């Protein structure tokens, strides 16, 4: 129905991704210093 | 408006806000280390 609902969706999911990576890196960090 | 537009806009500028903080402690933790 919607290709902008579509586009948003998508970019959720991307950040959702790019977040939780994040939150790792930060942990793995958050052992080392 | 449309709910369903407005509440995908809201997570991903949520979410890209999170992203962006995450990223600052990334760069802020690798200083040290």
């Amino acid at each position: 129905g919607s290709m902008r609902m579509k586009q948003l969706e998508d970019k959720v999911g991307e950040l959702l991704f790019s977040n939780y990576w994040l939150e790792l890196e930060v942990a793995r960090l958050k052992k080392l210093v």
